[PDB]
């Protein structure tokens, strides 16, 4: 599959690390550099992979709103980036699709507050439990260097909010791009 | 893992294969047998297909009470006879949103509405394998008591007829003996 993304922590790579946060739960282990590939070596830490999927919860009008201003990926202004694994626990995954909808949104809202940090933030959302994969998501965010306040405060938020209960294992692989 | 299951069309299995109805789009070959093994994955087999249970995707909470108040478990002893029914849906389906799906699924189509009416005769499994890059999006599996053969096959009729379906474009019917 070409919907299937693998991050390699380890010596070569697009993209230098430049500091790891162990936010919540066990952490990854610091590395120098982390490899993007499309599809799924020695001197490599650690691998996650991920998919592409279909929208899970945002409705038509969020849909026309994101679209309206969210940015592309690859801006040459846009040499920082972000990748933060995140599990959530087992009473999220087995609710129903209105329960997790509701904290997600209505409680929560995700979508709502993520659209203020547009369009200087780029993101990409990848799936990773159906694999069997240590982590839920693999979600990435890129954006130029004046963006780093506003990214951290959008963090602060996020991680305040109803969703975040549910959440059992964070990391942060600060990124530059080489 | 544990939540991947792959159908191995061929010569061996624990099933084995009563007909094959090619309903829509392009056909499975003919084949005697089918071996359903836990893990991903065959010398004398013609055909391999898998996906992976997962979590709900549309119901509620409501629905998710009923259907459990009522849903028999697999391997009961008289469920000797078992469908497999492979389906793809349009591009078109995958580009909408949310709400939208899911007011085809139900609002219009009331799928599990109708699917209910057939529980405790049918006992169901769905697993998703559009995001392994396979031919078709899912894998059904349905299994019964030969009792129900009739009911199910009005079942068919019934969701194949709804807007729902209108999205399906390609759909196999693997009819399954126990062996
Ligand atoms: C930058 C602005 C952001 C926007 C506009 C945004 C938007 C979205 C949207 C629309 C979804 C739903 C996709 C769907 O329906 O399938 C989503 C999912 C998700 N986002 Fe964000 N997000 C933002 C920032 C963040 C941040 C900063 C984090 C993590 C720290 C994050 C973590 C997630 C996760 C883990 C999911 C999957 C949720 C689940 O399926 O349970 N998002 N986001
Ligand atoms: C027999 C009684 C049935 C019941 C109680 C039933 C119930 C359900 C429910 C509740 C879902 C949505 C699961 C979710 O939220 O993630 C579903 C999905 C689905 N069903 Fe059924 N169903 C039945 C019959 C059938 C039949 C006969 C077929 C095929 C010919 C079928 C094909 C599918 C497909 C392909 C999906 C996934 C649809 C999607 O995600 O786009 N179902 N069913
Ligand atoms: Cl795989
Ligand atoms: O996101
Ligand atoms: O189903």
């Amino acid at each position: 599959p070409n919907n299937r993304y693998s991050f390699i922590g380890g010596r070569t790579g697009q993209w230098q690390v430049v500091k790891i946060r162990n936010v919540l739960g066990p952490g990854l282990q610091l590395v120098e550099k982390v490899n993007i590939l499309n599809g799924a070596p020695l001197d490599s830490a650690w691998r996650l992979q991920g998919f592409a999927s279909n929208i899970r919860y945002a409705i038509r009008t969020e849909l026309e709103a994101l679209q309206a201003v969210q940015p592309m990926l690859n801006r040459a202004e846009a040499i920082l980036a972000v990748l933060i694994p995140i599990k959530k626990s087992a009473q999220w995954w087995e609710m129903a699709q209105d329960e997790r909808r509701d904290i997600f949104e209505r409680e929560s809202h995700h979508t709502a507050v993520g659209l203020e940090y547009l369009p200087g933030v780029a993101r990409r959302l990848l799936h990773c439990r159906d694999l069997g994969e240590e982590f839920d998501f693999l979600t990435w965010f890129e954006f130029a260097p004046e963006h780093s306040s506003a990214f951290n405060e959008l963090l602060l938020r996020m991680r305040a909010s109803k969703e975040w209960e549910y959440v059992e294992r964070e990391v942060e692989v600060w990124l530059k791009r080489l």
